[PDB]
């Protein structure tokens, strides 16, 4: 029955672990990739503190995927007791650039109707993991906690084979993580109600600066730099952002939709938003 | 650990009680008045289907509302264990005409905070109840979900005493369940971005049709009809509006906010949102 809870003793600071702050993992999944679930199991965080939340999209590709993501956690739940996840829900879902348009509002409702569903009146932090980043560092989520920011998005790469230098390296792979410009709220200013600005825009192009192209080799770790968009790859979020209300709009808002609609809710919530440009972690190979 | 669920299954229908949909009657509250929790409790919706959430606000009022409604709790969760809520949580608060704007956007987080909480992958329903919200018929749940409509604002009235005729009367007491006129669209388009129409503004007066007004006494009950703009007096909506993202904005939004700028959200998502003018329930008294 009864369940009290004072939301203003709920606590998201620059020490998660030690404060044991409640996170609450929420990854979208259209494939299973083991080496996500891998990566996720070695994440170091305590596990009494992390819930777990998935929402697999109603189609042959989906289902699939939900298999073995089934599989997945009944051999994680059923190992020894202490290393289990405190909970885990898995959620099938309710519902050119057109292209992309449509793809992205409809990934818009996918996110709201898990936040919605999962989080809960004792969740400190919402890590929005996208279950095609298939490495990040053990301490992911000490890591970027500490940095004690509203939103803050980790920048996303991916591995590939060079050719040329005959060896592994890496290159920038999301672009929903950039700070606003002034071309950017002209070319805005100048669009119809419902008209939505998404990455490939002709005329916006890369105007925006993207945080991609910020990581700088000499540069440390814990930088931090201002933004204005962010996509969900691995992008950490205090509770009360969410609730407080911002969410990933379906329908056109300041022209912006899903993640980056989502940014724009948290500032007119009076939330700043940030990214860290030298903190890479890696979205599945094209070769893979 | 492990919980499944498929949005798509769970449904909101006319016949909820029998296909035994879940509500989650919300309600925040800054006083607490017995005739409110007797009504509640003589709701005949089947209980082991309904969860309660509330919000207090942290302050002496809220923290006296928040004593009595404890114990009030206590009582009904401790008799006979065939008649319990299935589910209760508590929650107390993370967070001229200016007035009006101020307390109005400050009840928008109040309300998000409660809703995402509270909110889990099984609700069908969501029954927004004001805590001053005093009588309603004890069929309330079976009445309104029977309209299978996104959103369904019941009429707000108030009971007085009529001195002129001597006799027990009705007037009506809720103003924010209103359809949209062109003159409304008009003063607000000439309006800045974050200026708010609340009830009361001067222009618009009462030019966006009451439907406190259009209560007929030679009507029937089931009247609908279309709304724009709806209160959290006694307002039914279907789960998966709210999971669709709409929620009560704190920041102006279409030059609305909180109750009215969520029905203005569920409209831009695609949901039709109505009123019963001829089914009345009824606000505390002046007088009480
Ligand atoms: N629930 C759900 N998840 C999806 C859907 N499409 C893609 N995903 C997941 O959403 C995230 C983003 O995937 P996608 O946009 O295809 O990859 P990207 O373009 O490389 O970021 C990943 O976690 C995908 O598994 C969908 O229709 N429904
Ligand atoms: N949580 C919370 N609830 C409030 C606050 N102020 C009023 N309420 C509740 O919000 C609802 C609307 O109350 P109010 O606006 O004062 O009454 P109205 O103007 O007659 O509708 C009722 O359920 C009140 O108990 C607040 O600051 N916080
Ligand atoms: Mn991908
Ligand atoms: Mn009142």
């Amino acid at each position: 029955h009864i369940a009290h809870y004072d939301l203003n003793k709920l606590h998201s600071t620059s020490e998660a672990a030690v404060n044991k702050e409640h996170i609450l993992i929420l990854t979208p999944m259209q494939t299973f990739h083991q080496q996500y679930w891998d990566n996720l199991l070695q994440l170091n965080y305590p596990r009494e503190l992390i819930e777990l939340g998935f929402i697999t999209p109603r189609t042959a590709t989906g289902d699939l995927a939900l298999k073995k993501l089934e599989n997945a956690i009944k051999k994680v739940q059923t190992d020894k007791k202490t290393q289990r996840f405190s909970k885990i829900t898995i959620l099938r879902q309710n519902s050119a650039l057109d292209v992309q348009k449509e793809r992205r509002a409809a990934m818009a409702l996918a996110r709201n109707e898990l936040l919605f569903s999962t989080i809960g009146p004792h969740t400190s932090w919402v890590l929005w993991l996208n279950a095609d980043i298939i490495e990040t560092p053990p301490s992911l989520i000490q890591d970027m906690t500490k940095h004690n920011k509203a939103i803050l998005a980790a920048n996303i790469y991916q591995r590939f084979y060079d050719e040329e230098k005959k060896q592994p390296s890496i290159r920038p792979y999301d672009f929903n993580n950039w700070q606003e410009s002034d071309t950017g709220l002209e070319i805005a200013s100048q669009m119809g109600d419902d008209e939505i600005i998404v990455e490939g825009y002709a005329e916006i192009a890369t105007y925006r600066p993207l945080m991609a192209h910020f990581y700088d080799a000499n540069g440390v770790p814990g930088e931090e730099m201002a933004l204005d968009g962010v996509g969900g790859g691995c992008t950490l979020v205090k509770a009360e952002v969410h609730r407080d209300g911002a969410m990933f709009p379906n329908f056109p808002f300041y022209h912006l939709i899903e993640t980056e609609g989502f940014a724009k809710m948290a500032k007119r919530l009076n939330y700043d938003v940030f990214g860290l440009p030298n903190y890479l972690v890696y979205h599945i190979e094209e070769e893979n």
